[PDB]
């Protein structure tokens, strides 16, 4: 019998593509498996696009039948920041032939317009534990072609001990620091292009994320002695 359909690994895939991408530019691979006995038609999954609800994405993208790679059907000329919903259907060679669908949300964006930091690690001089709010700690720097850069701290600042000026990329002291509580931090930072920020999006990659090693400088204050 053939009584199990293909089941996509994910319900919604993501993927990027340049706005001027040539024909057959690879975007992403989708994937689905079939629970019927292996080696047979019933569990032999082919991939196809669909144009019921989203015919235009289907007009410019296509999925390969056997590999599952999503690619450009045409040399494209679409506008940046756009998001398309391409609908992919995986179907078996069974009897009766079963299937299931899934969505590939594709982002139209240039790779070269994603920012690049000046360093992957920033090691600024050690900040006094008694430093006041607003005391500058260090500064981070990132370029991108035809792009102004918004900076953000994305991880490692769980204590809200730091803030960053989201435009100058200047990291500063937000809460008061205690050396005895914690002697060092490592922030994950992220430069995103302004055009991207405006479309309510973030696009991380190796070159638009960097680390900041902050070192706390001990002064004579009241040491915490015991806790609980
Ligand atoms: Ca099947
Ligand atoms: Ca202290
Ligand atoms: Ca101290």
């Amino acid at each position: 019998m053939n009584d199990y359909p293909p089941v996509f690994s994910k319900r919604i895939y993501k993927g990027m593509v340049a706005p001027d991408a040539v024909k057959g530019t690879p975007i992403t691979t989708v994937y689905a498996e079939d629970a019927d006995p292996p080696g047979m038609p019933a569990s032999r999954v082919r991939y196809r696009v669909d144009d019921v609800q989203f015919p235009y994405p289907a007009s410019i993208f296509d999925v390969e039948e056997d590999s599952g790679r999503v690619v450009t059907r045409v040399n494209l000329n679409e506008e940046p920041t756009t998001i398309f919903k391409l609908v992919v259907v995986a179907f078996d060679d069974g009897e009766p032939v079963m299937s299931s669908s899934a969505t590939v949300r594709i982002l139209v964006l240039h790779p070269g317009e994603i920012p690049r930091f000046t360093q992957e690690e920033y090691r600024p001089p050690p900040v006094s534990e008694l430093a006041a709010r607003g005391t500058v700690v260090g500064v981070i720097s990132a370029a991108a072609i035809n792009q102004s850069i918004v900076y953000s701290i994305v991880a490692g600042n769980e204590e809200d001990k730091f803030g960053i000026n989201n435009v100058t990329g200047v990291i500063y002291v937000n809460s008061p620091l205690d050396y005895e509580t914690r002697t060092s931090y490592v922030l994950r930072v992220q430069a995103d292009s302004l055009e991207v920020v405006l479309a309510n999006l973030r696009v991380p990659s190796k070159s638009n994320t960097a680390k900041v090693y902050i070192e706390i400088q001990d002064e004579n204050d009241h040491p915490p002695v015991f806790l609980e």
